[PDB]
């Protein structure tokens, strides 16, 4: 695997809060911006290794980036680079966040100080509450996407079964603004069959969980944008079977990857 960066995994190493990599950021304004509302972009220093996989993040509604920003540095220090978004709008809906997240993927492609650090082949959305349910219309709408994770994600749209992008759906128990029941789940239910996905729920956790560091989604986020953006075997162990995780109150995954 050329893709693989960084030590073995461990526990500790997908759940600590800095990764082996250090990160430095650049911003994109709304101006510089075309098609989303500007963002911030977290990137590793270290070129010796190679390229890195590209990862958009986007907030939810009324939402700015500082509801997700804790995100972008913790992801990227393990070997990514992450850009938090603004949207076009605040009230913009879960079909537009999509578009926002491919225009800000797409950005990174151009972006001067990140495009040569960049592997364009290898990216992923994420994204909270409508954010998520960004994400998914995003991968429903580009089939090249290599993971998506919808974080407590909203849509009104259930059926997902046109997403070809494996997809990690972090639900939050005690979720009210989004309940899992009429969204995560269901999401994770109309996702095809015979796609690598898998469901998580947080134990006891409510719709905001995303907006605070969570070293669970965090960690789980890692392992799902190292399999599946580095295509990266040593992280499938953290995903197949359920984690051994008092955190999370329910698992279902279309382990063995």
């Amino acid at each position: 695997n050329p893709y693989e960066r960084g030590p073995d995994p461990t526990e500790s190493s997908i759940e600590a809060v800095r990764g082996p990599f250090a990160v430095a950021q650049t911003t994109v304004s709304r101006l510089q911006a075309d098609g989303f509302g500007g963002g911030t972009i977290y990137y590793p220093t270290d070129t010796s290794q190679g390229t890195f996989g590209a990862v958009a993040i986007s907030p939810g509604f009324t939402a700015g980036q500082e509801s997700i920003a804790w995100l972008g540095p913790r992801i990227a220090s393990q070997g990514f680079v992450v850009i938090t978004i603004d949207t076009i709008t605040r009230l913009d809906q879960p079909d537009s966040r999509g578009r926002q997240l491919q225009a800000a993927l797409d950005h990174l492609r151009t972006n001067s100080v990140v495009r040569n650090r960049i592997d364009p082949n290898r990216m992923a959305v994420m994204g909270h509450s409508m954010g998520g349910g960004g994400a998914l219309s995003a991968a429903a709408n580009n089939t090249s996407l290599e993971a998506a994770i919808p974080l407590q994600g909203w849509h009104t749209r259930k059926n997902w079964s046109s997403v070809r992008t494996p997809t990690l759906v972090v639900g939050a128990q005690l979720d009210t603004i989004a309940p899992v029941s009429s969204h995560s789940e269901a999401f994770y239910n109309s996702l095809p069959s015979d796609l690598d996905k898998a469901y998580m729920e947080l134990r006891g956790a409510s719709h905001l969980v995303s907006n605070t560091p969570d070293t669970t989604t965090a960690k789980y986020s890692i392992a799902w944008l190292k399999r599946f953006v580095d295509d990266d075997l040593r992280y499938e162990q953290f995903l197949c079977p359920a984690p051994d995780d008092f955190a999370i109150s329910e698992y279902r995954s279309t382990c063995p990857f």
